[PDB]
């Protein structure tokens, strides 16, 4: 679905600890890990955010969080008074070179200076599975994708194009096949389990990582909302968790437009 406000609740201490854990996880920082996926680096480029009343309309602390994510990696970030059209004019007017925003089917960032434009739900399936990748101490080349989506699917992608052994699993057996006929992934079986110690799920369901595929310290990165493993799971088998609602995936669309 949608997030809600509840799920930005102070999304800077969120930011902190996803930033840390990816630092733990990878040896790299968020910025570490933009900068080796798309070779850039921020330099205060002014950045406009608009509120959208389109759908469901605005989402209660949405605006305000991505002020807070943009001015964290350190973008000139601005959110218009106006919304919609008269929020972007505003926007271009005050002379922002990167606009954000987001409606209910479409999250984008577009850098006006030198035409790239990203959508979220690719540009987050590919940092949370590059992060996952670059698990210090994985040993094993082999990762679990769980759920094969808009963002799933791109992650998945992006792990085939580094060269990883990938495992593909969605409980809809059509997108598990498009996965397969598309990419060459391997379909896993839940099943015939085999542990892992990467995995990324990309799933709005609670419980989607089974048991049986869990590794001692293994890795879990995950943009899903609610989280893919319980506590009690997380807690036995000392899961190594990358999960944050808005920022990383938002890092990843901005630095691939610079
Ligand atoms: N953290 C972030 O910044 C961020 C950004 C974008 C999206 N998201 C979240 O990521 C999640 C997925 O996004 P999406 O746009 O790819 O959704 P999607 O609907 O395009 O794909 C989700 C897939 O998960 C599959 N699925 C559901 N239950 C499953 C199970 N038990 N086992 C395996 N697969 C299962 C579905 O079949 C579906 O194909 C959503 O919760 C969304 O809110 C988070
Ligand atoms: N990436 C796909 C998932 C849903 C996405 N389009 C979204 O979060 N919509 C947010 C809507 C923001 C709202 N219009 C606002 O400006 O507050
Ligand atoms: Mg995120
Ligand atoms: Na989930």
């Amino acid at each position: 679905a949608l997030l809600t406000p509840d799920d930005l609740i102070n999304i800077n201490m969120q930011l902190q600890k996803a930033d840390s854990a990816v630092q733990e996880v990878t040896g790299l920082d968020i910025k570490g890990i933009c900068k080796a996926l798309y070779g850039t680096f921020s330099s205060s480029e002014k950045v406009g955010i608009v509120p959208v009343t389109s759908g469901n309309g605005i989402i209660g602390n949405f605006s305000a969080s991505l002020h807070a994510i943009t001015q964290y990696f350190g973008f000139d970030s601005f959110v218009t008074d106006m919304p919609d059209v008269s929020g972007y004019y505003e926007a271009v007017q005050n002379g922002a070179e990167i606009i954000l925003m987001a409606d209910d089917r479409t999250f984008l960032a577009h850098n006006l200076k030198n035409g790239k434009m990203a959508n979220n739900q690719p540009c987050t399936g590919i940092i949370y599975a590059e992060i996952a990748s670059r698990y210090l101490k994985a040993d094993s080349k082999d990762v679990l994708v769980v759920g094969l989506g808009k963002v799933g699917f791109p992650g998945a992608e992006h792990l085939v194009q580094k060269d990883f052994r990938v495992y593909g699993y969605d409980a809809d057996e059509t997108l598990l096949e498009r996965a397969t006929s598309n990419l060459g992934i391997i379909p896993f079986d839940p099943a015939n389990p085999k542990k892992f110690s990467i995995i990324f799920e990309a799933t709005p369901c609670a419980n989607t990582i089974p048991e049986a595929v869990l590794s001692e310290n293994c890795v879990l990165s995950t943009p899903g909302i609610p989280c893919a493993i319980s506590e009690e799971l997380r807690d036995k088998y000392e899961v190594q968790l990358i999960a944050e609602p808005l920022g990383i995936g938002t890092a990843s669309m901005l630095y691939s437009v610079l």
